[PDB]
């Protein structure tokens, strides 16, 4: 088995691209995220992401999570998933995400959150 | 106006502290739990995230990741900080708890979802 | 303790009310859903729901699922959960839901689904 | 022109069938799995749902509930029926798997979520 590393350049079937840097010995990493599309009426810009990889038992397919701090809207996405060596020997990030929109009144909180799923593959 | 910095709790009986929020929107914090999805002994785990600063809002959205120290899992949270006129702050979140699975054909059952409100503790 | 039954009239935090009729031998039930808020701009009609309670091992706190076929929107909400006897001995539906919007292009499927959670309590 | 009625599969190897959809949008179908979250023997299971017929879309939304016959669980699916240039149909869906828990204090860990595409069998 290889080790499934988070570090490097990734893409998805939405055509978003994301780059993750070194993971430090606390599991932290930083990177950038450029989306191809958007839920808002706003102009897209690349954005920073920050997260961690779980290092408990030093697993080769670790779980992780990261936050995308969108720099062109009031939104936040969080991703969480696992870095897998797929059947064909490629590393793949299997993720799910929550997209939280900003709402003006707490009475609209019920509808502020979308969910989805994305595979990331090495670009 | 609404700020993430503080000690906070939820109805599961978890306590979370988040420290100061830097110019870039970043913070760190701790998360201690009382109930789990594992048999392993509970340890305090660290957390990192960001609050969105766009248009300098007073009820910002945010996300963070909790890096479990007692299991192989990872939980992410995202929500929005709501404040009233008395300055009562509440964090309305949803979360995803990703378990580790040994084989990729098990990925489908690895993700649990739920919501939690956090109150000032 | 008591059998937690879905049959009856319920309410939530959002001010929605719903009535579930009798549960049949197959665990099927039908009902109506009347909402006090939406994520559209139309006028609220009462909407039909249909679902099932799970009757394996005849649990007193059964899981269930149902579909709300919105009569004033091109959307569908599904709910799934468990009928509990709460701490205070009152019957409660603890549910999670997905709200699926119609999108016009397949490329926009990603953004079509919201998620939340609601307790229902007896009206 | 996108319709639910048919025999379907997904990448987990479950096959579903759905019957005719009546004027009231209702259907019934069956669901057979090859993998489960349970240790019990798989049995085929019934499903019930509706397609949304408002403004009579060629690509309607829908939801259904799978009444598991071999565990105490319920799964609900919701999505949209997409049909392409040549009549190729696909159902884009998302689901919630609700497990049974004994105490209300355990409600929080009871729901998993995922996504699946169904294609014609
Ligand atoms: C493009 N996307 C992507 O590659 N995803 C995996 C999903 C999760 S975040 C969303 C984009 C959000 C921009 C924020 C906003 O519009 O509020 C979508
Ligand atoms: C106590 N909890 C809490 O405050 N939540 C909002 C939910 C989401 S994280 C979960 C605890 C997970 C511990 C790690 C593990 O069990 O592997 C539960
Ligand atoms: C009122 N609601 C309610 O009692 N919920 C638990 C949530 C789940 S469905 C949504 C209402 C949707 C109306 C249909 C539409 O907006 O297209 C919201
Ligand atoms: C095979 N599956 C499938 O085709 N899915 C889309 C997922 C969501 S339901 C689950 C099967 C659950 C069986 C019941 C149980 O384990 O209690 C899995
Ligand atoms: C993703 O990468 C490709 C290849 O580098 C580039 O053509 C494309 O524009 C990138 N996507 C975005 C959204 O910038
Ligand atoms: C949380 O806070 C209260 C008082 O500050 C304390 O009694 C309790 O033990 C703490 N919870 C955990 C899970 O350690
Ligand atoms: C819910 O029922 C209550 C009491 O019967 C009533 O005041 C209210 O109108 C109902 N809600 C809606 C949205 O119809
Ligand atoms: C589903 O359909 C395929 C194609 O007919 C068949 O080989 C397979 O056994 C079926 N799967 C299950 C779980 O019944």
């Amino acid at each position: 088995a290889r080790k499934c590393s988070l570090t490097g350049k990734w893409t998805n079937d939405l055509g978003s691209n994301m780059t993750i840097g070194a993971v430090n010995s606390r599991g932290e990493f930083t990177g950038t995220y450029i989306t191809a599309v958007t839920a808002t009426s706003n102009e897209i810009k690349e954005s920073p992401l920050h997260g961690t990889q779980n290092t408990i038992n030093k697993r080769t397919q670790p779980t992780f999570g990261f936050t995308v701090n969108w720099k062109f809207s009031e939104s936040t996405t969080v991703f969480t998933g696992q870095c897998f060596i797929d059947r064909n020997g490629k590393e793949v990030l299997k993720t799910m995400w929550l997209l939280r929109s900003s709402v003006n009144d707490i009475g609209d909180d019920w509808k502020a959150t979308r969910v989805g799923i994305n595979i990331f593959t090495r670009l």
